[PDB]
């Protein structure tokens, strides 16, 4: 699939060597562009960062928290930069010349400046960002973190030239497309409440697949995913294989998407993966076992295997977990649901409020039939922060 003109504008400018921030509608094409950029930019200098576990596996690796070798905190630059200045953190900090980032919406502001001086102090250069080709990407109308990074003082002073993307590539029908922006900008008519309310009835989930529901908080999804599991009668089959070399919670927590324990039963809904398939990106599925041999849509069932999820712990050092790429569907968490293109989802709008959670949830659904909104979006669902002002001064 050839790139749009809007996209290829970004490609050439990063190839030029310029720090370039570009933003885009949910499904603008943003994160696919970095797939071409990372293929375009040359190993040895590129780091492939992001702000969640799930954002880094879509792209390359490393989750900012991890790569920087720090975890925000009230440690001034001093401890931070000294914590930045151990081996693995340094050696990796020094060699990079182009630092891609993704899902910048989530990174707090203070993290940026603290990350900022840290980048300079290690490299010793007093260029804007330690003189890194600093690529950035994300949409601030999706999930917040307060104080997004553009409020940070390093921002703009890093000299990023702001670019924009349009023509949403994920949803084909303009009727659905026009919907999200109405929600995105925080504007709800009935023709922004009734198209969906109408839909609530839908049946979603082709064959054996079920609607992967989305939730406001992480705990419900932990419970709701599992309650369904114990309910399903059959072989427990909870093999897992948390084969982590140390005994550290953080590696399987932040910096990778894994749970140490994968209680995969006989027929519960297994969703997501690690891409690396011509026909299977990150879609939900289930089937019989012999080695899960899981069937998702597309009608493609093959045998699934566990791999390596390399991580850099804080203060240097590398821990790695070796678990299966799959995770339990049934109810995906919404904050973990950025950077996702989900064919079939279902969400309850009514108690799910936060400058974005509305937008972010539905927008991750290709076509309207997949989206299984529930409780009427009686306005209030669509809340907004007035960050639109920043996108508004983008004359
Ligand atoms: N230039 C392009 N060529 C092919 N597919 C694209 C392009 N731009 C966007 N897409 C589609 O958009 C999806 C990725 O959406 P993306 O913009 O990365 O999500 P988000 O905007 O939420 O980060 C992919 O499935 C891909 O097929
Ligand atoms: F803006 Al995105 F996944 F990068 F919705």
């Amino acid at each position: 699939p050839q790139l749009s003109e809007e996209q290829a504008a970004v490609l050439r400018a990063v190839l030029k060597g310029q720090s370039i921030f570009f933003t885009g509608s949910a499904g603008t094409g943003k994160s696919y562009l970095l797939k071409r950029i990372l293929g375009s930019l040359p190993p040895t200098g590129t780091v492939a960062t992001a702000s969640t576990g799930v954002a880094a596996c879509h792209i390359g690796g490393t989750t900012l928290h991890a790569f920087a070798g720090i975890g925000s905190g009230q440690a001034p630059l001093a401890q931070c930069v000294a914590l930045a200045q151990r081996p693995g953190v340094r050696q990796g900090w020094l060699n990079c010349q182009r630092l891609v980032i993704d899902e910048i919406s989530m990174v707090e502001a203070d993290l940026f400046d603290k990350l900022e001086a840290v980048a300079r102090a290690v490299r010793q250069q007093n260029k804007p960002f330690g003189g890194i080709q600093l690529i950035i990407c994300g949409d601030f109308l999706q999930l917040p973190p307060p104080r997004f990074c553009f409020q940070s003082k390093s921002w703009k002073r890093c000299v990023p030239v702001t670019l924009e993307l349009t023509k949403v590539w994920r949803q084909a029908d303009q009727t659905f497309i026009s919907l999200l922006q109405a929600v995105r900008l925080g504007r709800c008519s009935d023709e922004v409440t009734r198209q969906l309310q109408a839909t609530a009835s839908h049946k979603v989930g082709r064959d054996g697949i079920v609607a992967t529901r989305l939730c406001t908080h992480q705990d419900d999804v932990a419970l709701t995913n599992e309650r369904r599991l114990q309910e399903l009668p059959g072989k427990v089959h909870r093999f897992e294989a948390m084969d982590s070399n140390p005994e550290l919670a953080s590696t399987l927590d932040a910096q990778c998407p894994v749970s140490q324990l994968l209680q995969l039963k006989l027929g519960a809904q297994v969703m997501l993966v690690k891409n690396l398939s011509v026909s299977r990106g990150l879609v939900n599925g289930a089937r019989g076992v012999v080695l899960p041999q899981v069937r998702f849509l597309c009608g493609v069932t093959e045998v699934i295997h566990a791999d390596r999820w390399t991580v850099q712990a804080t203060g240097g050092q590398l821990l790695s977990r070796q678990q299966l790429p799959l995770q339990l569907a049934w109810a995906m968490s919404i904050h973990k649901s950025q950077g996702m293109t989900l064919d079939c989802v279902e969400i309850s709008l009514g108690r799910v409020f936060a400058s974005g959670q509305a937008y972010v949830a539905l927008s991750r659904a290709r076509s309207l039939q997949g989206l299984r909104v529930l409780d009427f979006d009686p306005m209030a669902v669509r809340c907004d922060p007035r960050v639109l002002h920043f996108y508004a001064t983008l004359r």
